C-alpha cells in the first residue's frame, strides 16, 4: 500500500503528524521509496521551524539532509543516487548525539554531535513537503518529490499526539 | 611504491608538506590507503590549527571527516568500512563551497556550504597524523593509522613552498 509524495502543483506536504517529545522512546523513522525524480522533499521535521528543523530530500538523485537546532547546521549529501525507479529501504535514526543514515540496509551517513541531551516538546513530521517556505532552507530546492511511500513508521505510535486527514491520500 | 602511515609508538604525521594558498590553482588531493586498522588519521590540513583545520581519518573502519573553519564545524561519517586489507582509491575535492569525498570511484559524501571564497595564506597538509594534539579534535580518536599510501597526489605541485624529508619514510 504506496502513497505519493506529491499531489498537484503545490509544495505542501501530503500529511503531517505530531507527537509528545517527552513520550518518544522509539528516536527512528524508516520507510520505502521509489522515484525518478531527481529533487525534492521525503520529509520534514522539527520542534520549532526556525531555532529546530530537520529535513531529508534527494538533490541530484542522491539523499541530502538540511539540519539547523543549537548544536548544529548543516548542509550534507551521501549514498547513492535513489532516483533509478528501484524501491529503496531509508531508516533515520538518532543514536546518543548523531543521526545516522541507512540506505537499502547500509549506513552511509553518520552526523555526529548534533544532538544534545529547554527544547519545545511537540515534535512536527511532514511528509513530502516542508513546514516553512522552500526559500528559508540552508539550501532552497524544490520541494516537490514525485515518488511514492510505503511501508513507513515515523517515531513512536505511543507519543503521536494528531494525525493530518488519511483521505488526503493519493494511492500509487 | 607504497609508504607506512604509522612509524612506531608516536602519533606524529610521516610527511607534512605546506603551500602558498595564493597559488594553488588544483583544489584537490587523491591517493590509495590499504589497511586493517579500523580507527587513524589519514591526512590533516589547515591553515591555522586553531581556526581552519580539517581531519579525513577512520572511526570504526569508514571515513570520517572532522572540519573547524569560519563557515563551518562539524563532525561526519560516510562511505563504507575501508579497513578490509583491500588497497581503496580515495579522492577530497573543493567544488565550490562544498567539500566531496568519493572513495573507490563513488561520491560518498559531499559536505555542502563549509568554505568561502582574510585568510593565513599557507596551508599545512600531513599524513599519517594531525597537527595538534589529539585531545584538541572534535571528537578524539587515537590517530595511529596502521596502514600503508600510495599513488598520493597533493594539491598543487606548483604551489608546494617545503615538503618534509622523505627519508623518514618507510617503504610498505
Ligand atoms: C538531530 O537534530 C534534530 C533532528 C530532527 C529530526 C528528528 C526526526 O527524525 C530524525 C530525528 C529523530 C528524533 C526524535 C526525537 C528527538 O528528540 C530527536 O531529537 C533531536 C530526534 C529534528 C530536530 C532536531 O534537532
Ligand atoms: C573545507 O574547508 C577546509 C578544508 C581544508 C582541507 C583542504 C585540504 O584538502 C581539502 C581542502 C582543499 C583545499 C585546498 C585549497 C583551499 O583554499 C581550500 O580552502 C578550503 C581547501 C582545510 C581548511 C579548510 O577550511
Ligand atoms: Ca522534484
Ligand atoms: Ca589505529
Amino acid at each position: 500500500p504506496a502513497v505519493h509524495l506529491s499531489n498537484g502543483p503545490g509544495q505542501e506536504p501530503i500529511a503531517v503528524m505530531t507527537f509528545d517529545l517527552t513520550k518518544i522512546t522509539k528516536t527512528s523513522s524508516s520507510f520505502e521509496v521509489r522515484t525518478w525524480d531527481p529533487e525534492g522533499v521525503i520529509f520534514y521535521g522539527d520542534t520549532n521551524p526556525k531555532d529546530d528543523w530537520f529535513m531529508l530530500g534527494l538533490r541530484d538523485g542522491r539523499p541530502e539532509i538540511q539540519l539547523h537546532n543549537h548544536w548544529a547546521q548543516l548542509t550534507v549529501g551521501a549514498g547513492p543516487r535513489l532516483d533509478d525507479g528501484r524501491w529503496h529501504q531509508v531508516e533515520v535514526k538518532m543514536e546518543g548525539d548523531s543521526v545516522l543514515l541507512e540506505v537499502d540496509g547500509e549506513e552511509v551517513l553518520r552526523l555526529r554531535q548534533v544532538s544534545g541531551p529547554k527544547r519545545h516538546p511537540i515534535m512536527r513530521i511532514a511528509l513530502g513537503g516542508l513546514l516553512f517556505p522552500a526559500s528559508n532552507l540552508r539550501l532552497p530546492l524544490v520541494p516537490a518529490l514525485d515518488g511514492c511511500l510505503r511501508r513507513d513508521s515515523w517515531l513512536d505510535k505511543q507519543a503521536k499526539i494528531s494525525a493530518s486527514a488519511p483521505t488526503s491520500l493519493r494511492s500509487c
